[PDB]
């Protein structure tokens, strides 16, 4: 292992591996860690729901993705457990017990909060939902030119859908994406438009879709190698990065300090660039456990002298969930183009329709596997083919409905009761809200309470903003009753909820971007730089400092992509020695 | 991709991995087959707890499990769902959905049997528990000699430990294991013996145990290579095995059928060795398919020309559970050796203890732990130290109290309430029985119904023998709850309880070993090979006989390398060239 | 359902259990306060929460 | 079969029902309020003893039900709340409220 390259990133996430395939590509030494360790078989960093397996039976996968979602903050338990035996030892008090975190209010929580921690991040498990942001939801890249902003953004997002392979394709012939996206076209004829999810994704056969990935963006395999004879790149897995290290003037970094969680060394690590990609939660810890911002509980009194505004403006979306059981009228539409004769099981029983026919309200695509279906399985009393593929279905946020929208299904843990019901009735509606930032929502570190690799423990201070934020998220809740009623009434077990805040993971605005540190409160500039800093840069969720309702990914990756554009113009990559 | 070799090997769990290590290392031409797919990292195969994630934070590894197990046969769905709202579709009748078997007796299943399909098979997620059998047991090996059997029982068991890393001092210096272990000694002085569970794992640091897998035992990499060049051995994964060809005579497999699970193409691949150790319930699938024993429901007035016993005498283990929290006695014994002046968090406050005083309850290294804790974290409670490792507990099976008793930690799903409790306080407690192996328990293939992979679907036809089996579960449930008290009591919501039939995962006898086809009801010889038939043998826990309450593995490799010294001595490596 | 209508706990501890999933337009506590007849005197580890 | 095991509790001066000078019930009147732990000792013992007997002894007519496991009961649950103004022979000797006729 090496003490010098030209670019070091923190992480390898689908974030990082955007500076790694931008930089790799580009010709400089690049080495990237990751806390987290090799677990996705040998396509490294790749989506962890591609194995055959998971194609068989998706609802496993829900456990795969809990498996690596360790909370970020945990309050003090106060449940009374008063039926122990007499002789079993019992507390006096609610003390600090199994990783609980003691500056939580648990009434200021982002308890669904959570982080990964393998390489390739959270996006071994995502759902690879990629939407643009509209204008409304978007961060500024050229001030009082509307025209160049488009036209910056459109080049950006282009390449980003090139990195993940976003499509709305993928779900276009099955049956119930089409009986669901079709009747909420014809229900908001004229007042909302219908689509299919943009997904992060590549169909490989009628029941196996390829899920992109950190692995998508760059196949994080060491360089060079055959198929990459002139690049230079390193992965070193299960590395803590615990801090960069400032100059005395503030103007540069001089090196990255490490703990190989293996071996048990510390090393500081050299490069020309420092890239920090550890998620919107960790790269703040990462920089105040460097000495920017303020360690500890918040304090206005004691401005700090670095970047007063990390941690600060902190954004995650609302939720609100529900599942449906398909229509009646629904179901029985789909063989609305069938001739039935005789009684299933019989050997007289018949199915048919003519193709082409000008009456028939299906084409002949779906009508075939109709009748396929409903002739080969007649003890079937539903006319959806086993393997027809799940809807994939949005409406994407406007002002007139400022939420997004995933009308789908994903991995889900049915209830012994819910199991009850036939998989293919089932609709999942997931409505994500957009939220003010605010300078008194924070995530902020103690300076006394560590968390499982000794760091400052994070701890938040979050409400949902009054005002437009909150008004919104009841009349998104609304407006789910209303469009979800169109399919099908609820699931029992799955009845129209919020979900526990931060269970989105959707965290923004920790180290946010704008064009002015003082006038916009702000961490990084347009080119991800950090203010001051000539070297070091932020990539992620953390740099968005609007109010958004998509999810943010592609967006995140988007300014990576810039940064990289900056990277490139102003350092140069050592020569092939 | 050769379509010819010495040894082909179904299945690539820790048994499949004992023929290959065996085989390899002889100098044969081995191929291995694995329906699933690599995810354990880069060393393939390995345990998945082994990263410094689950080594942290050990209650999320549960999920993993979850994630990668599935059920064999789950009953058709009678549960009454009657809130849909009236536009729902609503069904007329518990018709067959979401992959349930009709062929299924509710009443007579294993509903907890599940299996895993992924490179290293269930050795990736195991608990590591490798005790070996007693006589009372234990198959016989050798007829008339009991001294020659245990000789030979003895030098198999050996290499077998020798293969997984099997050792009783992973968790010599844990307070929570000698305060357990001593307590249950005293207790039953004169009467029972302890020990730790002997544990197939290596320990690296004190907060770091590499846990064995079948990586451990052959490490699965392509040879030739570097540290290999003479050795020949390749990994086929996403391969579904589904027959073996018979000849005419019915003495010899002429090519085993193979289906491409990525590239859909199907292979016949020949060989001179067949060896079959997909799991106890897959090896019975994969025989079926191929005309061994019968398909469909049973019927005894249609012998099957092959293997009669094949699916019959099936054997699984009475689980008992419960959790304790520590007594206050056991707790404050903790700190007998110590002298506490003054009152915690002040300046004052001075903990103390004699090394080496004659009047100590403690030995040095325990008292220097509990000085060391209370002295540096005076805010908290307890004297056990905060990283001490768990206490792995047994008194191993014996005729006066025949159950294998396990008195630990794995990964637990807590409930919130739970969570309430300090986890050094908690102590699972697991008792495990053996199952009388009676004809009418039976493993059974559909005629009609297919599986996920569109093989005949698996059904049970399973109750707990009357007799001796169901009096000795009983028994041990009240031992349980009897030796429990002595450590604690009961933890809220982990009462004593038996598992769900078969969530164990210790299932045997499906296509069992013995001295004569027709005398033993059996399938397989000593050698494991199958009657009749010059080159197939069996591998696995459907290998074994008996009525066994410990963990069958240990016992299932011992076998295993029994069968390759036999393949070793009749069948000839092709030349290196 | 007799006997459980007839029987009104005599001392009910302060309640700590976190709702956080009330829409946001909903009116939120800040604090655990006084509510539903609990009794803030009672510690909740030194009850007897059955007694009626 | 339902069994149900009840173990008796030594009295100790420091578990005590006393009542609030702010707090009132629903009859206005002061609040009740406990200070009660099961005694260390003999009680402790005696209980979880109890648990374990109840263990052996129900196994001789059948295993447990599900859903209905051995597990103590929410303390008071059995409203056997007794001594709050107890009896003996002598006001200070026996630390007592009432004499052996139930007077004052
Ligand atoms: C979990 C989840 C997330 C998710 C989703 C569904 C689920 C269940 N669905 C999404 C959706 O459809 N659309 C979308 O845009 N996003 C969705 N997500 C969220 C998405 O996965 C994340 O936004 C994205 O992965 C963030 O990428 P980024 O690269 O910024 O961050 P990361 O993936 O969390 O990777 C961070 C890596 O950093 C490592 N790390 C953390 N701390 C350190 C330190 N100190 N040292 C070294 N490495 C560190 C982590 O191990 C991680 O690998
Ligand atoms: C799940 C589990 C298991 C377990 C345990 C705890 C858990 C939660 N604790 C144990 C303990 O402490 N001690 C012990 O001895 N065992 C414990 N286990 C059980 C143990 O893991 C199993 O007994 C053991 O792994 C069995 O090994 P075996 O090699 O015989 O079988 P396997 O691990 O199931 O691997 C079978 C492989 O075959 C592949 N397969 C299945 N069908 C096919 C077909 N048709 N074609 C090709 N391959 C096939 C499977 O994918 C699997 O990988």
């Amino acid at each position: 292992m090496d003490i010098k390259y030209d670019v070091v990133i923190v992480g390898s996430g689908p974030i990082g591996c955007t500076y790694a395939r931008e930089l790799v590509g580009a010709g400089y030494k690049v080495a990237m860690f990751d806390i987290g360790e090799i677990d996705s078989g040998l396509k490294i960093g790749a989506h962890k729901k591609n194995t055959v397996e998971y194609q068989k039976n998706i609802d496993k996968f829900v456990n795969v993705i809990q498996g690596q979602l360790m909370s970020v903050s945990v309050p003090v338990n106060t449940l009374v457990v008063d039926t122990l035996s007499p002789t079993s030892w019992q507390a006096s008090t609610f003390f600090v017990r199994n990783g609980s975190n003691p500056e939580q209010d648990p009434l200021r929580n982002l308890s669904g909060q959570a982080v990964t921690r393998v390489v390739g991040g959270m996006s071994t498990h995502w759902t690879c939902a990629t939407p643009r942001f509209d204008r409304e939801q978007r961060p500024l890249l050229v001030k009082d030119d509307a025209d160049a902003d488009d036209a910056e953004w459109d080049r950006l997002y282009t390449k980003a859908e090139s990195y993940f392979q976003t499509g709305t394709d993928q779900f276009k012939e099955s049956i119930r994406h089409n009986l669901v996206l079709n009747k909420l076209t014809e229900e908001y004829k004229g007042q909302r438009d219908f689509q299919q999810i943009p997904l992060a994704a590549t169909r490989r056969s009628p029941t196996f879709v390829e899920w992109s990935s950190a692995n998508t963006v760059f196949d994080l395999q060491n360089r060079p190698n055959t198929d990459a004879p002139e690049e230079r790149f390193n992965l070193f897995p299960a590395v803590a990065c615990e801090r960069v290290v400032r100059n005395a003037l503030n103007s540069e970094i001089e090196s990255l300090h490490i703990h190989d969680l293996i071996s048990g060394d510390r090393f500081e690590i050299k490069a020309d660039v420092y890239v920090l990609t550890a998620g919107a939660v960790h790269n703040t810890q990462l920089l105040v456990n460097s000495g920017f911002g303020q360690l500890g509980r918040p304090n206005p009194a004691n401005p700090p002298e670095l970047l007063p505004s990390l941690g600060s403006y902190i954004t995650e979306q609302s939720l609100v969930f529900c599942q449906t059981v398909m229509s009646t009228e629904l179901i029985d539409s789909v063989k609305s183009d069938m001739t039935i004769r005789g009684t299933p099981g019989e050997l007289t029983y018949s199915v048919t329709y003519t193709p082409g026919a000008s009456t028939n309200k299906h084409p002949d695509w779906w009508n075939e596997k109709v009748k396929n279906h409903m002739m080969q399985h007649q003890e079937d009393p539903l006319p959806i083919p086993f393997e027809d593929p799940e809807p994939q279905v949005t409406t994407l946020f406007q002002p007139s409905h400022p939420w997004h929208t995933q009308i789908h299904r994903d991995a889900f843990s049915y209830g012994a009761v819910q199991q009850s019901i036939d998989s293919r009735l089932i609709v999942d509606w997931r409505f994500f809200g957009r939220t003010e930032p605010k300078e008194e929502n924070k995530l902020w570190f103690s300076d006394k309470i560590t968390d499982a690799y000794n760091m400052p423990q994070p701890t938040f201070d979050f409400r949902f903003p009054a005002g437009r934020t909150s008004k919104e998220a009841e009349d998104m809740m609304t407006d789910m009753c209303v469009m979800s009623a169109k399919i099908g009434g609820f699931l029992p077990g799955s009845l129209p909820q919020f979900m526990e805040p931060g269970l989105v993971l959707h965290l923004g605005g920790t180290h946010r971007m704008g064009f002015d540190e003082k006038e916009d409160n702000c961490c990084v500039n347009t080119d991800s730089r950090v203010f001051g800093f000539k070297n070091l840069f932020l990539g992620g969720c953390g740099n968005i400092p609007t109010a958004y309702g998509a999810n943010p990914t592609l967006t995140a990756m988007s300014l990576a992509i810039k940064s990289c554009e900056y990277i490139k113009q102003n350092f140069t990559p050592s020569p092939f020695t």
